[PDB]
DNA sequence: GCGATCAGCCC
DNA sequence: GTGCTGATCGCA
């Protein structure tokens, strides 16, 4: 039964209510300076459907949209706002994001339409995206009476569901979470994307011609040592050779077959000297193939900027993650593919890049919910938390710490976050499980606090179906109670992991809410173009660099109050690069 | 063209 | 523990 609606040819006082569902169309996948298709209105007074042409450049349509006392519910507004600063027009008055809510709900449901948020509340009169816009090469918009009806019906479910959706999120206590964080915080996003991060591309490319070199030299040597020339690239080919014409020792397979990575090569490098140089391709190539080339692909001719688009709506923690392109895992370990931020530099003259860290936020937030003495007492003293884990664990004194029983301490640190388990420790650690569990016993031992948290979060799971973070995040664990020993332990350390990555995702969200207030009250000009997890970076005059170095960690700092300080470095330079 | 595999980068 | 990308491969 078809959906009625005024298709529109010019905007009336009817459509301009204080309150509305709003759809404004937007079906590249890359929103920047990307098509508006259509636009659907739904209100006390009826639906309607605009053409973009129409109401755009209609002056009254315009001040609706950018009066913040004119209250818009939407599915996805970041993606809206963003298409609209591209044209020059603010959007304003986003009371409701469907897309935010539902993924507050249930992050696991991996909502990205319309039509799916309405299947969690049993309303289907929509249809998915993908049947109406198809997908791949076949993608298109179609025929504006199929558009229209598509467009008006999902501005009907939005219209339909912010009162349910609001109130389960109110019954979880989880209203202030959409109202006081997600929705503010997809604001900053939408600005930060707009504003992008000016690349050198001068740089990038003198770079590439580097390792274009390099990488036929290490090349042709492969062929060299191996007396034949293939596909290094293909780890078939690259299989064939090493275990079967060269008889290297096969450490690990695959389910397809030899397993070629570096853990595995490393240890195959004694036994010929074709592995080094597969390593050093390896290390190349990537850096070629994804951080120069791949780079270069997105950045804007005309601008020199790339904008990435951060998805608010997909991590299972509440951390964000970075496309188009993945700004979130730049290269910063390895100084050759470190030498790559040198081409991230401020978008203005005589302006600098800042940038701040939380240093062990997650194990600082780690003491503070299992209100562990041992590890509380260790971060009111700003202690290395990894030599004082070494020196409980293997009971030595500070000194006697070596390095390797640094190494060892960080890695069961990183293991405990990360859902500990005496498979994972040791197969990182190079080592056996009795072995890895040794050492994990040891730690419980030194941390009672912690050991305790673990056993009483994965049993609170159990009987909740759920864990939660601070600012009350939600993660369903249906697997907690299955009789497979795998999947079981896997929701068990997803349990124990959430509530501490998670809570520091809720933490950083609401830094970067207090910062940009702080940044318009004080009048800078310094502004927010990065977030990757536990740092934020931002540019700003030279100017102002002195004033940043005070109150960008302190904001950061007090974002939130725990039973332990919280603790941010920051550095400032003329690149990404130097701002270490 | 498209999806399964493999690899490797970040926190 | 959470992510995103690129080169191969054989399939359609
Ligand atoms: N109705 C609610 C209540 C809470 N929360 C989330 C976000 C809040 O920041 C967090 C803490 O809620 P509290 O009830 O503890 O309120 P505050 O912590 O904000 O106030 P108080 O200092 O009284 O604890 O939980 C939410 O989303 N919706
Ligand atoms: O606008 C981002 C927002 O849209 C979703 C779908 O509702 O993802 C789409 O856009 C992303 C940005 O280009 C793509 O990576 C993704 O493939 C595409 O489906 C949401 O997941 C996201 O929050
Ligand atoms: O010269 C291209 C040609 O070489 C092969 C093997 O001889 O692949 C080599 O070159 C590719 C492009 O740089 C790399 O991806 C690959 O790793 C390297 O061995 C052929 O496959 C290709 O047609
Ligand atoms: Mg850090």
């Amino acid at each position: 039964a078809k959906m009625a609606f005024t298709l529109a040819d010019r905007v009336t006082e009817e459509m301009l209510a204080d309150k509305a569902a709003l759809v404004v169309e937007v079906v590249e996948e890359n929103y920047h300076d990307a098509p508006i298709v259509g636009i659907a209105v739904v209100n006390e007074h009826g639906r309607f459907f605009l053409r973009p042409e129409t109401a755009l450049a209609d002056p009254q349509f315009v001040a609706w949209l950018g009066d913040e006392t004119k209250k818009k519910s939407m599915f996805d507004s970041k993606r809206a706002a963003v298409a609209l600063k591209w044209k020059g027009i603010e959007l304003c008055g986003v009371s409701f994001d469907l897309l935010l809510a539902a993924y507050l709900l249930d992050p696991a449901q991996g909502v990205d339409d319309v039509a799916a948020a309405a299947k969690m509340k049993q309303y289907e009169a929509v249809r998915p995206d993908e049947a109406v816009y198809g997908k791949g090469a076949k993608r298109a918009v179609p025929d504006e009476p199929v558009l229209a009806e598509h467009l008006v019906r999902k501005a009907a479910a939005i219209w339909e569901l912010e009162r349910p959706f609001l109130d389960e999120l109110r019954r979880n206590e989880q209203d202030r979470l959409l109202v006081e964080l997600e929705q503010p915080l997809s604001s900053i996003l939408a600005e930060m994307e707009f504003a992008g991060v000016k690349v050198d591309t001068k740089r990038l490319e003198q770079m590439g011609k580097e390792l274009a070199e390099q990488l036929g030299t290490v090349e042709q040597r492969i062929y060299e040592l191996a007396g034949q020339e293939f596909n290094i690239n293909s780890p078939k080919q690259l299989g064939v050779i090493l275990f079967e014409k060269l008889q290297l020792p096969v450490l690990k397979k695959t389910k397809t077959g030899y397993s070629t990575s570096a853990d595995v090569l490393e240890k195959l490098a004694p036994y010929h000297e074709i592995v080094e140089n597969i390593l050093h391709y390896r290390q190349l190539g990537k850096l070629q193939s994804t951080y120069i080339e791949g780079l270069l692909k997105v950045v804007r001719p005309d601008t020199k900027k790339v904008h990435t688009i951060f998805n608010q709506a997909l991590t299972q923690t509440g951390r964000l993650s970075s496309t188009e392109p993945n700004l979130q895992n730049i290269p910063i370990r390895l100084e050759e593919g470190r030498k790559i931020r040198q081409a991230f530099v401020p978008s203005e003259s005589d302006w600098l890049i800042f940038a701040a860290d939380y240093s062990q936020i997650e194990l600082r937030v780690l003491a503070h919910i299992a209100e562990d003495d041992n590890l509380m007492e260790a971060f009111r003293r700003d202690l290395d938390i990894h030599t004082k884990t070494a020196m409980d664990i293997f009971q030595v004194s500070e000194d006697e710490v070596t390095p390797n029983m640094r190494r060892q301490a960080k890695a069961v640190n990183f293991g405990i976050v990360y859902g500990i388990s005496d498979y994972g420790l040791a197969q990182n650690l190079n080592i056996s499980r009795k072995e890895a569990a040794e050492f994990i016993e040891r730690y419980f031992e030194s941390f009672p606090g912690v050991k305790r948290y673990m056993e009483n979060i994965v049993q609170e799971a159990k009987q909740k179906g759920y864990v939660t973070t601070l600012l009350h995040r939600r993660r369903y664990l249906p697997d907690i109670t299955s009789r497979n020993f795998n999947v079981r332990s896997f929701a068990e350390r997803m349990a124990m992991n959430t509530p501490i990555q998670g809570s520091a995702a809720d933490i950083i969200k609401k830094a970067m809410i207090d910062l940009n207030a702080r940044l318009k009250e004080e009048r800078l000009q310094a502004h927010l173009l990065l977030q990757v997890h536990d740092e934020l970076i931002l540019e700003a005059p030279k100017e102002e660099m002195e004033r940043l170095c005070r109150l960008v960690p302190e904001v950061m700092e007090q974002a939130v109050t725990l039973r332990v300080p919280l603790k941010v470095d920051y550095h400032y330079g003329s690149t990404w690069y130097d701002a270490k």
